[PDB]
């Protein structure tokens, strides 16, 4: 269940989530379209799910995508305050996580932000460690999808 | 025109949003099913577009309606963010309006959540001044809308 998933975050987990989060979520503007554009350069075949975003290729300029972007990060904004009650955590993350099941959006293409998430953190001198971190959070999703 | 409306946020409005939502964005979860709640008991007509969120009359105890009220507070914390950039801004608003569009919900209804902030505030020692503050950032999504 998620609730296994989110119970399961240990507080070595957490604290590196929160340590690596102060880093790369306090200019959720850029890191949220560096994540974004990350993910078409990396995953072509993910750019048709955005087509209301029109020409994703337009980056920052295009007032959608960044829009967008910037919802994103405050939604994993919204995770990292949650780590400490995995009750809150657990309602968020199904909240969010009915918002990709519309979309027919799988566990496994869900799955595909964790490269673009490894290379913002590395950009940040974030290493594998938090880059598996990270994965742990992006797995509770995916319990729920 | 959403730009226009934005341009209505002046230093003081700004200044009297920022010391309000210290206060009400401290408690997300609880001031933010508070905000659902009062719209649900004032203004039943409105219940019907929430079929989703299954009983609301269940209030914190609906897992559903919990987590949409913490994830529309973090809208809020967006919002309030985005402040000192009017284009960032109107990127963002223009992203949820389209949440609201796509749900058939005008700006006349829109503004119906206009009543619970006024109470939430109040209940808090805000008085009108920061009511009418949070009734001109609720009129730039209504602008979009
Ligand atoms: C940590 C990673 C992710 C987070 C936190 C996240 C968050 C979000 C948020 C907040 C929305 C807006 C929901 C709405 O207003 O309807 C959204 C929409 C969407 N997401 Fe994700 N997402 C993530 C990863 C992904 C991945 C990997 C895919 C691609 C397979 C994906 C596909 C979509 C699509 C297609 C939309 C709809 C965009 C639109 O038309 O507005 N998401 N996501
Ligand atoms: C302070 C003003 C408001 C903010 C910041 C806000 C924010 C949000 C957010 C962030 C979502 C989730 C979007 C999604 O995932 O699809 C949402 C959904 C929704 N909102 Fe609002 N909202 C506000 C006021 C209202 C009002 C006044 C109404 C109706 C009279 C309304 C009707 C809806 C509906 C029907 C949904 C879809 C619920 C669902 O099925 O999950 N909103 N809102």
């Amino acid at each position: 269940s998620v609730y296994d998933a989110a119970a399961q975050l240990t507080a070595d987990v957490k604290k590196d989530l929160r340590d690596s989060w102060k880093v790369i979520g306090s200019d959720k503007k850029g890191n949220g379209v560096a994540l974004m554009t990350t993910l078409f350069a990396d995953n072509q075949e993910t750019i048709g799910y955005f087509k209301r975003l029109g020409d994703v290729s337009q980056g920052m300029a295009n007032d959608k995508l960044r829009g967008h972007s910037i919802a994103l990060m405050y939604a994993l904004q919204n995770f990292i305050d949650q780590l400490d009650n995995p009750d809150d955590l657990v309602c968020v993350v199904e909240k969010f996580a009915v918002n990709h099941i519309t979309r027919k959006i799988s566990a496994a293409e869900f799955g595909k932000i964790n490269g673009p998430i490894k290379k913002v953190l590395a950009s940040k001198n974030f290493g594998d460690k938090y880059a598996n971190a990270w994965a742990k959070l992006v797995a509770v999703v995916q319990a729920a999808l």
